[PDB]
């Protein structure tokens, strides 16, 4: 009714492609963390060497901001859901996996998805996923 209405999940824009799911059976390599700046501001230092972020970037969306996070080694939404799950003492919080990354980083570049930092150079691309020809 009249507070930024906190979103309880992603908006229906970047819904277009992602996991959808915190206890897979499948170990994802690439997450996106979905909360209040201020938290995604401790989560992208913190996970810039907690997992070796592939690529970290703040981006904005309408009430927070989405904290971009890819990673090396595998892991399964359900222990990375573990950390993200551990920042929620200070406000909401919904981090997720992601299937499609570039796709994703993609929707997020363009509005009314902003961008605010990142540690790429220019975003991700093919040498960051995996788009081995086919």
């Amino acid at each position: 009714g009249s507070k930024v209405e906190d979103p309880k999940d992603f908006p229906s824009e970047l819904l277009s492609f992602l996991s959808h799911a915190v206890f897979s059976n499948r170990t994802l390599a690439c997450f996106a963390i979905y909360t209040t700046k201020e938290k995604a501001a401790l989560l992208y230092k913190k996970i810039m060497e907690k997992y070796s972020v592939t690529f970290i970037s703040r981006h904005n969306s309408y009430n927070h901001n989405i904290l971009f996070f890819l990673t090396p080694h595998r892991h399964r939404v359900s222990a990375i859901n573990n950390y993200a799950q551990k920042l929620c003492t200070f406000s909401f919080l919904i981090c997720k996996g992601v299937n499609k990354e570039y796709l994703m980083y993609s929707a997020l570049t363009r509005d009314p998805f902003s961008v605010i930092e990142e540690s790429l150079p220019g975003g991700l691309k093919e040498h960051d996923f995996n788009p081995e020809s086919s």
